[PDB]
């Protein structure tokens, strides 16, 4: 098994801001309730 664990980090909460500068806005807008 020892071999490149899950792709990149397994972060997901504090990591939001990590990806925020990428595909965060795409769903952020929608997950909110825009159009």
């Amino acid at each position: 098994s020892k071999k490149e664990k899950k792709k990149g980090p397994e972060k997901t909460d504090e990591y939001l801001l990590a990806r925020f500068k990428g595909d965060g806005v795409k769903y952020k807008a929608k997950l909110i309730g825009i159009d």
